[PDB]
């Protein structure tokens, strides 16, 4: 517990004034004594103590950039999926150990009140949760960098399983507040709605709007151990100052703008309201951000102090909102300020699926931001005037090329606005950059190829090593000292113990004590009972087709039908464990969590079965679960069929924390696989271009059905209602899809899934050379660090250097 | 300013500790430097330093009560009407002079900080601020008293005068957060609405009801000087924990129960939502008093540990509450519950205007509340079962008394159920607590005489003259030191010095300087002159026709008119200053409003006048502004019609702030003029008798009009458009009124008013003997402490001793 180093030291004085701060906010802020004191009360206790403690380095930072006038990075985001502070901040601050050891004396267990913590959960999962590690890197490589996005009221619904279904409740995740937040309403600020453009004497005016204010609230960013404490600032929804009584209640409207997360993260929904929270934010961040500039020493320097990073495309508004603020109200020609805005502007994209992509109608855009239309409008003829100069002649390029889409309703394609309006456009893994370049924008690739670029996703080994797994950090560190913590490639020196027996032994004991530790919180919290003798296989992250959670289902019941088959051969005991939330409106995605926990209910409960083979629906995935599951993982499944997931973000904590991967060449798994070596990651299916192969002469799933028995048997079982006797028609939609409509190929990659998984199985069953090859995946992880990634995007695109240096 | 010995000690160490404190909070609560630091940082800064000393107090206090276990008083209120905290905090704990130092040594004026807090404006007037005076007289006599109400997110509104018209604004009185107040989310209890009953095996079920959540939030009541902190608790409404957006954005509509204060004080609206409101307050309440009497060692003891006082009719719910709790819940007879239930409630009645009063239909309270309905109509039957055995063969007194009224829309008169549900029912003053055994209440005197009793009003002296005129309070104090302020009766000292010249001196010169202050706000805050050298003439009260600032407007109008028809003529300068809000719905009270300014747009601009008469109305009257306006005042005006206004409580400000008082025998005046003398009060127009003979043979104002040239004179100005050259007809909803629809009776004491007004005038011809009158004013204010109040309903309804002692 204590015992561990890399939680820092119990220094003496340092533990007693961290008992006394304790008693005076238990005292003074939560206006409590010993005796009515509940472990909430002393979790704010602790928070509170952990807090005073970034103030002056918090205070200390924002006045260093203020005097060394860096570069200022702003990361706009719809979505920061931050999880709990209170452990980060504590291992930032090296007051880990410390505080343990100080609210052991005081008759506490801090583990117990780490566990009161409400993950904030403003984000759906990659995305969101990638800004967050983002945030977390740029403050650790001392970049004068500024998170902005949307204080959601609520954010990701809280799952709840009934009757094996999805059901959804609100996420009141400032139910007993936040005590990590500073709301700053003097820096309130106001945003334009609707109304209407005035073209009069100085030039164009927005007149007769509707204006929502946009209160700012600010989370410190502790870098680790540098003394940066960066910020994050969040924008709440407030009814502007100036019958009576429904007036006011009305009020509620305006302040709807950041009332909640929208979950779906993988289908457009071009709601108004979405519409709102994206220029809510744009508007809000960019009046900080020319604020900012004016006091730091004419908008030529802009972009030499300003980047602005689009995190995809839902800040994209930015750009339209940059022209309108310099044109209309700082006064300046056009082409300069398009210029400006350019230099200052870069997207990064996160998927090809074209579903997903934000195209909104130009007559909601009229509406709510007409001035903004009017802007998009003449960049567009602008940005195709360089298309016809650079390509004479090519009408259909200049037709694929537009911002405006010509359809039944006329939509603006947000992507191609964040292309013409930024000077870098990357993808989030080779693979996908690549296929950027190659397919999805070839042709504003072939017009600007110095604009695209990769940065290759990442993780923060903060949060995702030393915080959910210290007893890994610590065998590590035993080797090799501590420094991989912010230099993740150093984990390559743990090549050197492949073959050493104490770090064999050291690697798989903390496995094993993960598994314990998870099986003991199953039972806990939900009296769900599992093998700790078994091979935990984990598929968690959000559900949908692409991932093919489908596809891990038809594994699991080949499982239970090859058992039941021949009763007498061993297995491999499992633990099959799949959790995710799916998005209220898709119907498919939940019918699949029904399926999972349909399937467990069959496999769990067959006494031929038992504990050979169990299948587990996780429930309320998120953040602060991840760092419970990942870390107690054997298998990590990413199984998302070639070219549809961009990177992943999940299969490199699962790397990380000494999990072994069975994968398609998708997104990130390319380059993992590369980084270890193929042969230490269990790779099947479809390539990419096996894929697109399939698509050429036409996906015909009944062939596969035809040709597997094994298939066919469980497909049968599915429509017969095998899984669902009681109705037995239930899953009729999940059949119909994969028989007929299914985009994702699930039936193609099952006969090497399956054989890819017996080869799994067989590796298991030998415990050393699990282990060996888990060592060589830790030890090539550290590409997957979220400092590699940031340090990229700071060279390459920002013009930053980053800097470990300590702060006094 | 620090001189003044009244404002206690400025402690070297104690003065260290401030500035020490001040100088944390600024860091480690606010998160600022001294660079960047505002005023308003600064008085938060203050605000949490001056909060910090009332902790300890307010742990220790709660813990007293539960080991002496003493009877607690419940008041409950739709309305507390703060104020300001941060100067009474300083003055109730002593700390006034230290804190004074301690900001000045930092460069810092602690009254500038003061002036940034906004009112805790959670009430509409009188009834709200009676509350807020209560709770600190509760405190300082040492009783475990419980303030309970909602805490309104919208106050009563910022009143904004644009045209000379008044417009309402949001009151968001938390735009910056309240650092008074303890958000207790762990303490949320459930409110129950609509459902339906099943009556069963156990008996009655209240069942499928739609939850509303109310989080308490707890606010320090610091008692003067004695250690003690008592607790005001006020409910906010939060949605239940358990498509998809939109149900998270109806989530709204439970918490709209305490967005915002009804402010029609004079006009019973029978809204569903004001309902709620009222059930809000009452469930969530009376579960803390079942809970906190279960935990203090059998519901035979409840009435021996709990009071419950509410004020009017506004949570008269309480009584069908408990009876539900008891009959239902907890299982008790019928009859054994209604004997703890009377004993338990107490109810007091804050007018006779029949338009007040609450009358819910019956129909509204059976959809909303079907289990309370079903309770009302069983205690209506037994009560009228009494009547009847008592009053054997009374039909119409069992009509006239019964909970139930008969009409077109039948409804449930809540003053009746409070009556039959209390064990004492009590007036405001004297003449109100008698016509209310005389005529409103009548019957159920009858019936029950022991349950009728008075209190005449009060107000603290602590808000009321130690904070808002500390200059009169040093001089009071200087004769006959500082037990007055806990103590009020020893005023009448001060009698021994009417013909003491310092004194007579000291007096004027304390008003003059008052006088000037004033003058110095309004010229700062709105650039509007006044003329220090004439008699300020204040008439500040919500307005309403039967305050009958028409009839204020028309000597206004007379003094006008005689200065034009004889402009070479003396006449005693006067600042004519008028302020209060009307109610949103109220036409005649918007109109009033406009005629004032109306009124001043004429006077304030004729040449012929100058400086000699001015009119003003005063923007936004709110207790924070009364503490300004009140020390400054010279003349009060009290003019309701007799036997209209309860009690009044502004007069009894004036009083004791060194204002002389032109009024009706009316209220609470009777009695201030019988302390006094009526020697000392200028005493004017019809008694209760005079109008009651009036309404015998008819109220005709053409009489009136027919037979006084001057008022003649006045109306015909206000119907030709005098006063509104460029809308002649603006005024002719009052003038018809006035003559044909007043039942107020302005034209009846008209000519009495005036002639009063003359000597008034006279008597500030001699500023000795207008001073002298003023300090046989000041010292017979005495009996108009709440103190003195509250030890009455201590020792005659609560069956508790009131105790000036020091805690520890
Ligand atoms: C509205 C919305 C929300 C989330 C997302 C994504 C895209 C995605 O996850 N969530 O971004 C991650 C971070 O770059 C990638 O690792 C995932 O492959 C990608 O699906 C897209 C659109
Ligand atoms: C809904 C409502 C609100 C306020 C009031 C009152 C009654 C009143 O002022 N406001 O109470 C004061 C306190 O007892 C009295 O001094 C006033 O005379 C009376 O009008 C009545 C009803």
């Amino acid at each position: 517990r204590k015992q561990i180093s890399v939680r820092g030291l119990a220094g003496v004085e340092n533990v007693t004034e961290l008992k006394k701060n304790f008693n005076r906010h238990l005292h003074f802020t939560l206006v409590k004594d010993r005796n009515v004191a509940t472990p909430r009360d002393y979790y704010f206790a602790l928070a509170h103590t952990v807090r005073d403690h970034l103030v002056g380095r918090w205070i200390r930072t924002q006045q260093h950039y203020y005097e060394k006038d860096p570069k200022r990075i702003y990361y706009l985001s719809l979505e920061f999926y931050m999880g709990r502070t209170l452990q980060n901040t504590m291992v930032n601050l090296a007051l880990e150990n410390a505080c343990d050891e100080a609210t052991y004396q005081l008759g506490l267990d801090m583990e117990e009140l780490e566990e009161i913590e409400e993950d904030a959960g403003l984000g759906n999962g990659g995305l969101g949760r990638l800004a967050a590690c983002f945030l977390d890197s740029m403050a650790t490589l001392g970049l004068a960098a500024y998170g902005y996005g949307i204080r959601y009221e609520f954010g990701i619904f809280n799952q709840k399983i009934c009757g094996g279904w999805q059901m959804e409740e609100a996420d009141d995740w400032l139910r007993y507040g936040n005590p990590w937040e500073k709301a700053r309403p003097e820096f309130t600020l106001p945003v334009h709605f609707y109304g209407r453009v005035e073209h009069t004497s100085q030039g164009a005016k927005w007149v007769d709007t509707q204006v929502v204010l946009a209160m700012p609230y600010d989370t410190p960013v502790p870098g680790y151990r540098n003394n940066v404490v960066n910020t994050m600032r969040l924008w709440s929804a407030k009814a502007p100052n100036d019958g009576y009584i429904q007036a006011v209640l009305d009020r509620n409207l305006a302040e709807n703008i950041s009332r909640v997360l929208y979950p779906n993260d993988n289908f457009f929904e071009g709601k108004e309201l979405r519409l709102k929270q994206e220029y809510f934010v744009v508007a809000a961040t960019l009046q900080d951000i020319i604020r900012r500039f004016k006091s730091s020493k004419n908008f030529d320097a802009f972009p030499d102090k300003v980047a602005i990073q689009l995190n995809d495309t839902h800040p994209s508004l930015a750009i339209p909102e940059l022209m309108r603020v310099l044109v209309d109200l700082e006064r300046l020609d056009w082409d300069k300020a398009w210029e400006v805005t350019v230099k200052t502007c870069a997207y990064t994209n996160h998927t090809v699926l074209p579903e997903a992509l934000e195209r909104w109608p130009v007559h909601l855009l009229e509406t709510l931001l007409p001035r903004h239309l009017q802007i998009i409008y003449e960049i567009n003829q602008r940005f195709l005037n360089r298309v016809a100069a650079a390509f004479p002649g090519d009408v259909d390029r200049l037709r694929r090329m537009s911002l405006v889409e010509e359809g039944a309703v006329k939509r603006i394609n947000m992507a191609h606005l964040c292309i013409a309006g930024s000077h870098a456009v990357n993808g989030v893994a080779r693979i996908h950059s690549e296929i950027l370049k190659k397919t999805i924008f070839k042709d504003f690739y072939e017009l600007e190829p110095h604009k695209f670029q990769n940065k290759t996703n990442g993780i923060t080994p903060r949060r995702w090593l030393v915080l959910c797994n210290p007893g890994l950090a610590e065998i590590i560190a035993e080797r090799i000292g501590e420094e991989y913590i912010s230099d993740l490639d150093q984990l390559r020196k743990l090549l050197s113990y492949v073959d050493d027996e104490a770090f064999i032994r050291d690697v798989a004991k903390v496995k094993q004590e993960n598994k314990l530790k998870f099986a003991a919180y199953l039972e806990r919290e939900y009296k769900v009972h599992i093998n700790p003798n078994s091979l935990f296989d984990v598929q968690v992250k959000r559900i949908h087709e692409y991932k093919r959670q489908l596809l891990n289902c038809l594994h699991v019941i080949t499982l239970y039908n090859r058992i039941k088959k021949e009763p007498n051969k061993f297995v491999v005991p499992r633990t099959v464990m799949i959790g995710g939330k799916a998005a209220p409106g898709y119907h498919m995605a939940k019918m699949i969590i029904k399926l999972i926990t349909a399937i467990g209910d069959v496999v769990n409960h067959d006494p031929v079965v038992g504990d050979r083979l169990r299948v587990i629906f996780l429930e309320n995935y998120r953040v602060s679960l991840a760092e419970k599951v990942i870390p107690a993982a054997d298998l990590s499944e990413q199984i998302s069929t070639a070219g549809t997931e961009a990177s992943g973000t999940g299969n490199m904590k699962f790397m990380l924390n000494g999990a072994l991967t069975i994968g398609t060449m998708d997104g990130a798994n390319v380059e993992m696989a590369e980084e270890a070596g193929e042969e230490n990651f269990f790779i099947f299916g479809m390539r990419v271009e096996d894929v697109d192969r399939l698509d050429q002469r036409g996906y015909n799933a009944q062939e596969y059905y035809d040709r597997i028995p094994e298939l066919r048997q469980i497909i049968e079982q599915l429509s017969s209602g095998f899984f669902s006797p009681k109705q037995p028609d239930l899953f009729k939609d999940i059949v119909n899809m994969l028989m007929h409509h299914d985009r994702f190929k699930v039936f193609a990659d099952y006969e090497e899934y399956v054989k890819c998984q017996e080869r799994v199985s067989a590796l298991y069953k030998n415990p050393r050379e699990w282990t060996r090859m888990v060592i060589r995946n830790i030890a090539t992880s550290g590409k997957f660090s979220s400092d590699r990634t940031i340090a990229q995007y700071a060279r390459e695109i920002w013009g930053v250097e980053p800097s470990r240096q300590r702060l006094p």
